[PDB]
């Protein structure tokens, strides 16, 4: 059969079997599709070896790559990859400067042949100076062709039509430089050396990567038209361009051996698309896109919207016959549903296309487990002619072959859809020459680049267009998200799964292999589900972009946290970006996962505040069992190390308590079984360091020891000191709320005096300070002026579960690491944890001794907070502005000071001139005889108007006349104390308020301008006492009183026996003599009255008096009215 036709070269193709007429279809027929071949392959080779550093496996890629570019067969790889493009658009690169091109590309391929040989000759012998000389040198002359030749491939004008070739060249420059950065130090290559190739590197993977896909955009825009035609050329350069440019972009940021020092897997997860399955150029007929729907509604049919990244299960086949006569019929693909699913869910998706009305029958497929790796197809047209002699023609798919491969036990199935047809004429359709499979020794269902992803239709019944379309995914990309313990394992943002809530996914422009996820305002979460078969630590990696700074959390694989990203670009579109708007951050905590053959988990969310996150891909970096120790230490050597100053014996001005102490609970990270010297060292660093903070601390007590104890911190009532407790290491004080008592708000305050001897002139003095949390505290800093500032400070360092679990004592390593990753947000407006205030001396004076007061306070019943690490700190000398503006304020108190010392001196020297006039003698032991209560009350009056005792602002603090006032109260209260021993009348003024009077209910003593005074309110209501006295002595009674409304009050002493008096007491007391109108004469003739009506007004009157016994009573009554008595007193007379 085969062999009664066959030609004798035929068969001497051992294997001759009817495939040696299209022996490669793909390999070597059409430009096109030999291009494809070569790029699939190129891009097939170069996944295998990413990020792999190793000589031997780079002299065999090398060797590789090679063979295709610079292949001894009659026709240039090159020019190939000329001939496709200008295929595809229709136009020629010039003749002088695609020759030009071709000559420097002949020759760079003479360049590698020797740098190859090169690099064999330094793997046999490392350590030969030949080698080295040879193995640099032709390193040198490649590096400087590239520089030369790269603008003959991007010739203005031609940009597109050398765009392959560009590619091609610029992948192999990036390749070279990389050798440098991996090989440099071994060939004697500086450091600086090495550094000027890595940035130059960096450099050119941008230009290089924007320059492609800028070209691959402007080429595609140029095919842009209205007819199904131009649809078919569109995508045809849509889909070669991506194979053959992008696919290569893609590869360029793994060419970073800083970023990626070992072998790294990716994934490219772009859907491409097959050419439309309808006849076309059939010869007399046509073609299906003769009759067919516009370019924008193929686009809308035929292409998906971006997706997560999904794979087919399952498909029923809708078919339809098409007959004009009964002689001759076609059963055609006519719609269609398709199963799917993305990554790991178990939930099934279906579509439909076309239609599913009218029909023949229902062909069912089930895919589930198998991949699809080629179609043969068959495009189809039903001709025929009928009376009186006119031509009907239908374009259709009558049949289709999928080849299968199962993806877990790997053996091979071919499910065919063919209903029966009749007389029609058939094409055949091979995926394979779009999509070839890698070339490898091995068969097409182990080599397969691409498997059959998804299944459109363009349906139009007007036309009677019925066409499937076939889109395809890349190898590379997996179906389960596997990660690797020995490799970084990439995964794209598309391959995130479907949980229940939208998702938004952005169109990729060919830089990152596929689309892009994006996290916004309205959808702010995506999950991955991955399969880790191995158990190990690995750390994690994020490439993103985003216009602004704020942050993500992480949950999953048996932990969660918070992760930083800072804003990558700015006044762009999300659609615009290129190759330098994607950055890195990197997760600082180890991930430990157990294997497992389950799916496990990894969300990833942003915050309420933010608007734009766009994660290019997660990747997992494989890390060892000491990873975590080694960079724990690191931390912590550098967190000591910014205490000191250069000499390593001081601390720097600008470094805290509070530092001190976070450096000190970052050592205890530290392993004992790794690392017992440098820890111990370490904690002798840092504890030199406290030490060093208490020294220059110019507060005393910073511990909190002595609450209320000399020179130390005066407190209020209720203040707690507390130790052993989260966010401060040691001993801190809370702060309670002002208290209420019924109309009475008492504050709560703090506050301390730093005397005048520890300060310096002309000095700059820093409070500080680490508030827990707060509300309604008020910071006081006091020398000349008073200032003042308020802090609400929110409670955001403690976490809402627990942050030890089990192990309930405190962890000072996991707590400072919590503590410092919220401190790490930005909102430093009067809700900052730490408190840093100026404050500034001018002169020093050791009389007036004002030193420096620092203050804390809180009015409000529902304020607090939570304080410590307080200190106050020598910064420096004042010096240029900051000087100038001190010496104003200076003058301005100066000023001030001079008036008030005036005031002062006139309101001190008559209050003490008062207090001088009650004593007999100069040291105060002897009152005088002629004191009476009077005399006592007029003192305390004037006392209480010598101004500034107190600070204004906060009056708990004292006023400059502090001193002054307290001298003379304590002499005041000295000469009332006297005056109480002299009274032989228990208790006469009524200080101890009723004591040893004998009372009717109703009688009170009441507070009147700082004063007891007895009050009798009625008639019925009475007082007295009996107490003893010397017989046959002369002793005065002295009564002040003040009588009110009608009647009398009465005062009246006796003795035992026959011996009594009475004083009387009116409101006659203050009716005057009057002016009688100026003594009926005075100038002119004109009136004036006097003044009847002494409210505040006590009268004093006494009588002698000699009881002849040892007992005497007093009792005092009224008539009527209201009695007022401020003091009874009886003394011996001194006649």
């Amino acid at each position: 059969n085969a062999l009664q036709n066959m030609d004798y070269k035929d068969y001497l193709k051992m294997s001759a079997g009817n495939v040696s007429e299209y022996p490669g279809s793909p390999e070597v027929f059409l430009s096109e599709q030999d291009a494809v071949k070569a790029a699939i392959d190129i891009v097939g080779k170069l996944l295998t070896g990413l990020g792999v550093p190793f000589v031997g496996p780079i002299v065999s890629l090398y060797t590789q790559l090679i063979d295709i570019l610079w292949p001894s067969k009659q026709k240039s790889q090159w020019e190939i990859f000329m001939e496709q493009v200008e295929e595809l658009i229709n136009q020629k690169i010039a003749e002088y400067a695609r020759n030009k091109a071709l000559s420097e590309l002949e020759g760079l391929g003479n360049n590698y042949q020797l740098y190859l040989t090169a690099l064999e000759e330094w793997k046999e012998n490392p350590n030969g100076s030949r080698a080295l000389r040879d193995v640099r040198n032709r390193f040198e002359i490649l590096d400087s062709l590239f520089t030369q030749y790269m603008p003959s491939f991007r010739v203005t004008n031609f940009e597109v039509p050398f765009l392959t070739v560009y590619t091609m060249a610029a992948n192999l420059h990036l390749l070279l430089l990389r050798d440098a950065s991996i090989f440099g130090e071994e060939w004697g290559l500086s450091t600086s050396t090495i550094n000027n190739y890595y940035n130059r590197q960096m450099k050119l993977t941008a230009e290089y990567s924007d320059h492609c896909v800028k070209w691959y955009e402007t080429g595609l825009a140029k095919l842009k038209g209205s007819s199904a035609k131009q649809w078919i050329d569109y995508n045809q350069f849509r889909r070669e361009m991506t194979l053959t440019v992008l696919d290569v972009v893609a590869l360029f940021s793994n060419y970073d051996t800083r970023t990626y020092p070992l072998a790294t897997t990716a994934q490219l997860t772009r859907e491409v698309y097959t050419d439309p399955l309808g006849a076309v150029d059939v010869p007399n007929i046509g073609s299906w896109y003769d009759k067919a729907p516009s370019f924008s509604e193929i686009e809308k049919a035929a292409i998906r919207p971006p997706h997560e990244f999904d794979y087919i299960t399952g498909l029923t086949v809708y078919t339809k016959k098409r007959s004009f006569t009964s002689d001759r019929y076609m059963r055609y693909w006519a719609g269609h549903q398709i199963s799917y699913k993305t990554i790991g869910t178990s939930s099934t998706f279906t579509q439909m296309y076309g239609t599913n009305q009218n029909l023949q029958s229902t062909s069912n497929f089930d895919f589930t487990n198998y991949d699809i790796y080629k179609t043969l197809s068959n495009d189809a047209v039903l001709l025929d002619i009928v009376y009186p002699g006119y031509t009907y023609t239908f374009f259709g798919m009558p049949e289709t072959e999928f080849f299968m491969v199962n993806q877990l036990n790997n053996t091979r199935k071919t499910l065919t859809y063919k209903p029966a047809s009749k007389d029609i004429i058939d094409r055949t359709r091979d995926s394979e020459l779009e999509l070839p499979p890698e070339t490898s020794g091995q068969p097409n269902y182990e080599s397969y680049s691409h498997r059959l992803g998804h299944i459109t239709f363009i349906y139009s019944s007007s036309t009677s267009t019925y066409v499937p379309v076939f889109s395809w995914t890349h190898r590379s990309a997996d179906l389960t998200n596997t990660v690797k313990s020995g490799e970084i394992t990439q995964i794209p943002g598309g391959k995130s799964s479907y949980i229940g809530r939208n998702t938004y996914i952005i169109k990729g422009r060919g830089y990152t292999g596929g689309d892009l996820l994006a996290l916004t305002d309205r959808i702010g979460s995506c999950e991955f589900q991955m399969i880790f078969p191995e158990s190990q630590r690995f750390r994690i990696r994020i490439r993103y972009a985003s216009n602004e700074t704020s942050y993500i959390s992480l949950y999953g694989l048996n932990q969660s946290g918070t992760l930083k990203f800072n804003q990558t670009y700015s006044n762009k579109n999300e659609n615009d970006l290129t190759y330098n708007d994607f950055k890195y951050i990197e997760y600082p905590r180890v991930i430990s996962v157990n294997a497992s053959s389950n799916i496990q988990r990894l969300s990833i969310g942003i915050q309420t505040n933010t608007n734009l996150f766009i994660l290019d891909r997660i990747e997992f970096i494989p890390v060892d069992e000491t990873y975590e120790a080694e960079t724990d230490l690191e931390a912590a050597k550098k967190a000591v190390n910014a205490l000191f100053t250069n000499t390593k014996d001081g601390l720097q001005p600008g470094v805290t308590d509070y530092e001190v102490n976070q450096a000190a609970n970052l050592v205890e990270c530290l392993s004992d079984d790794l690392y017992p010297n440098e820890k111990r060292l370490l904690f002798d660093a840092v504890r030199e360091a406290k030490r060093l903070s208490e020294a220059r601390n110019l507060l005393q007590d910073p511990d909190f020891q002595e609450i209320n104890g000399e020179n130390g911190w005066t407190a209020s009532t209720g203040i707690e000191v507390i130790e052993g407790d989260a966010v401060f290491k040691g001993r801190y004080l809370r702060l309670p709320g002002a208290r209420e008592i019924d109309t009475e708000t008492y504050p709560t305050y703090l506050y301390q005096k730093v005397e005048e001897g520890v300060l310096k002139p002309y000095t700059r003095y820093r409070l500080r300070g680490f508030v827990g949390s707060s509300q309604g505290l008020e910071i006081y800093t006091i020398r000349h002026q008073t200032n003042r500032i308020v802090k609400n400070v929110p409670d955001d360092l403690l976490p809402d579960v627990p942050p030890v679990n089990n192990d309930g004592r405190i962890n000072r390593c996991s707590e400072q690491k919590y503590v410092n990753s919220r401190l790490e947000v930005e909102n430093r407006s009067g809700e900052a944890h730490e408190f840093s205030i100026p404050i500034d001396t001018g002169e020093l004076d050791y009389n007036e001794n004002a030193g420096i007061w620092v203050g804390f306070k809180i009015t409000d019943p529902e304020g607090y907070a939570t304080l410590g690490n307080l200190e106050l700190v020598e910064e420096g000398p004042l010096s240029g502005d900051a000087l100038e503006r001190l010496q104003k304020e200076e003058q301005q108190w100066k000023i001030q000071m001079t008036r008030r010392r005036e005031e002062t001196d006139r309101r001190y020297m008559a209050s003490k001139q008062a207090v001088d006039r009650l004593y007999a003698d100069y040291q105060d032991q002897q009152l005088n005889p002629n004191v009476e209560i009077t005399d006592l009350t007029a003192a305390q009056d004037l006392i209480q108007s010598i101004p500034y005792v107190y600070n204004e602002m906060f009056p708990e603090i004292p006023g400059m006349n502090y001193t002054k006032f307290t001298e003379l109260t304590d002499r005041l209260q000295q000469a009332w104390g006297l005056y109480d021993q002299r009274n032989a009348i228990p208790n006469g003024d009524y200080r101890n308020e009723l004591s040893n009077w004998n009372t009717t209910s109703g009688v009170n003593v009441q507070q009147i301008n700082h004063t007891s005074v007895l009050v009798i309110p009625n008639w019925n209501e009475q007082v007295s006492q009996k107490f003893t006295v010397q017989p046959n002595q002369r002793y005065v009674l002295r009564v002040t009183a003040r009588k009110e409304g009608v009647g009398n009050g009465y005062v009246s002493i006796r003795d035992g026996g026959n011996q009594s008096e009475t004083l009387t007491f009116s409101a006659s007391d203050y009716d005057t003599n009057g002016m009688y109108d100026t003594q009926a004469s005075n100038t002119n003739g004109y009136n004036t009255n006097s003044v009847y009506n002494d409210q505040t007004g006590y009268i004093t009157k006494t009588v002698t008096f000699i009881p002849y016994t040892n007992q005497m009573w007093i009792e005092i009554s009224e008539t009527e009215g209201t009695f007022y008595i401020e003091s009874v007193e009886l003394i011996v007379d001194v006649e």
